[PDB]
């Protein structure tokens, strides 16, 4: 059955957008991972669990919004299993930072190939959209990324509990 | 002569801009003919009354930034006759949904071949304008209607008069 | 069918009523165009623009107080075309000003016969509401625009353009 | 090696804890897919929409007070994969709330299975936790949807399109 | 060596930006010496001084932008030496007016084949970031400038000293 | 042609006035130089950053203070290009800090031959000029530098990256 709202919204789109809403709840699961891992009593940097935390709650939002978009252009959407993150133990501040930067240039590139869909189905609402909401935020999430690791190997990270300690106490507890 | 701001704005997006503006006018008046007949006394449903009358004056908005986007890029407005609407009895709460429905369906349908315009002669800051004050309105204006129209068809309109006085009252209301 | 609410309204009242508001939209349309032509980079003129934009959505009010008065009385609207305005090209301020003048006469002259009519018919409720909202409202307009016209004329437009510049800001800058 | 803040926690205790943190997920994720189903255009019961979605983010609030609770025990957070839901259609706010009523009363069995482990195992701070934490919030969560499921049901739904729309507005607009 | 937070990003792209930097600098310094023209004892024309400044700050703004822009997607900013304007003496009011236009369509030139190197090399991030921070930008600077180039000419500029005066008092003097 | 309110200015002052313009402004650029290699993912030292930008926009505002001064006493401003910084890439925090008291002794230096140059030509105006806007200016910012490399050589810097960051922190923000 067609939607009555459905127009110019093309049924790889609509699966492209079923894809992506699974893979931010897979980031956001990532991240609710890593941010008790430093709850743990023998990591303990809490605010290392409080950035981690606040990045997954963000992903739940970028997957509801997909979610909003998906029946605003009335298509239908299709939940999959949220696979469980690769690791259980994320070894250190250092490694969770450069874990993470790894996820979202992955979600980056599933994003530019949402877009260049949205491009070459001519539906320029869609690829505004992916403009407008995700592409940006993308490349500050990396670059803030880049910076965190940046200073942690500079301050002595991994090997260097001091550094983690000063890391969380000064760049990320404000 | 040419406009010595012109510049990238070929003269088949300055007639297609002209094309929308008639159209969106053309809008503004088929709400504001809906307007008025659910003020009739033998209609008197004030709520679908001022939802269209407010839909109404929106399309004169949405014509008069496109007047000014055509000055803006060194365009020369050619305004012609508005047609009057379809209808001049709109039958019903759910009818006129419908009718407006269908309406937003064509004036998106418009934009989408403005902006493929835009994109066919590299200017993107038409395209940008069309995308950032036009196509995702449309989206959620379309999706609204979409709503409405679902939820007076599963309320009984338009046979139960019923119906439409309570969604006027609970929906429209507010 | 008769109106429940109908009394007293002759159906030649309710043909010039209908007429009435088709003129009313249509002067709102001629007002429309004259303010863009004043925001077009070659006249570049901001506050003949503001001023004659701020006469359309009055235009447009008078029309929907028409309406209003056609459904409390229980005639019937019935919209036409609203024909495009005569000029594209507005020449200058005193042009349109003179345009403007000549437009609010002729308007008033339609509700003159429209107030003739209503005596004729015996109707005290529209010809006290002809008086009560439009037939000062004319005199207050034709007599603002002549004050324009001759001080506009008397500052040297339109072959000063100095004066126009300076009656822009001055007079209509407030 | 043994946490050194671990005392009077048995494993089985820990690994309960690992499967409710998952039962709770996983309820996130049914009451997101039942949100937005109720945004469908074809669905549009809005406040059906908004009441799912405050229960997905109540129950992702349950899960993360369990793995903040193995953490302060010194236990360790094993995630699993989140099932998807067992419908992508949820059929009416009826069926919804029956499904939901459902899946609490199963989180419930759950949670009264993981307090007799607490008792069983001698564990009076995990017992509390489950009682303080969890064991009047299902019971309430039961009730109310217990309540909804009544008033649904006598109001004619799911036949009445009338009754949801109504219900909607009335109990979930609060 | 490749920044770890690069992605999508052409060397290409990377070296267009690296000249659009340079060329807003340059702008900025052509306001600049414009500003200081009208400051002096023998031009005395305050307010064309402090809108030409104003300019020379937002160019400069737009600069540190694309310098951001680089750093962000992990291009290297490479400065050039910023080359003197092309005059000392700017005549007129209305001599430089017709310079600014000059300029800022050649800024906007530039810009529109920044955009479509963006568009050829698949980097929406880019093209967004361009439609959003500095098209529309240029457009209204561009409407702008024409605007005050037609007044001043209207007025009777270069000619009649008169005009600059209080065309500087009205209209650059807010 | 003579200026009308030149008096007791000599042709030499007017001419090194313009010199120390073109300084000003390349001192300016140095440092947008060094805030932007400090922005960079690879070396992300945020405060360093506004730093040397804070930096910029001063030194870009006694440019511009000199070129009033040029015009207040009737001598005519000629602009010369502005040359790239001696460097792309600042190395570390410690070397950039080094770098920028190298360049403000070498202003000073400037400065006090533009003293003696104003002391010489018996143009009291202008030492004073220089001896309350600029002179203690430098010296401040030449002590300022001092004890900024001081403390960083101290804490063992560039080596220890621990120290840039720390410094970084502690002393520049704030
Ligand atoms: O964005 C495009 N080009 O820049 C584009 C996108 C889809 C189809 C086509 C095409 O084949 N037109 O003929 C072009
Ligand atoms: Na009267
Ligand atoms: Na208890
Ligand atoms: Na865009
Ligand atoms: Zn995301
Ligand atoms: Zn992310
Ligand atoms: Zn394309
Ligand atoms: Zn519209
Ligand atoms: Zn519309
Ligand atoms: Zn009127
Ligand atoms: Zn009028
Ligand atoms: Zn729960
Ligand atoms: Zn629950
Ligand atoms: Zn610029
Ligand atoms: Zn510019
Ligand atoms: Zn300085
Ligand atoms: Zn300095
Ligand atoms: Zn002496």
């Amino acid at each position: 059955s067609t939607s009555q709202v459905r127009q110019n919204y093309h049924q790889d789109s609509e699966a492209a957008i079923n894809r992506q809403i699974n893979l931010e709840l897979y980031a956001s699961y990532v991240y609710l991972s890593m941010s008790y891992y430093f709850d743990r009593d023998d990591v303990a940097l809490k605010n290392f669990a409080k950035y981690f935390l606040h990045q997954s709650h963000e992903e739940r939002e970028h997957a509801e919004k997909l979610m909003k978009l998906q029946n605003q252009r009335g298509g239908r959407i299709f939940l999959q299993d949220i696979q469980k993150p690769d690791e259980d133990d994320w070894e250190s501040g250092l490694n969770a930072m450069e874990a993470a930067l790894h996820l979202e240039k992955n979600v980056n590139q599933s994003l530019l190939e949402l877009h260049k869909l949205a491009h070459d189905k001519n539906d320029p609402h869609l690829a505004d959209f992916i403009e407008t909401h995700y592409l940006n935020e993308q490349v500050k999430a990396i670059k803030e990324l880049g910076d965190h690791v940046t200073n942690l190997r500079k301050m002595g990270a991994p090997e260097s509990g001091l550094a983690e300690y000063l890391f969380d106490k000064h760049t990320l507890g404000d």
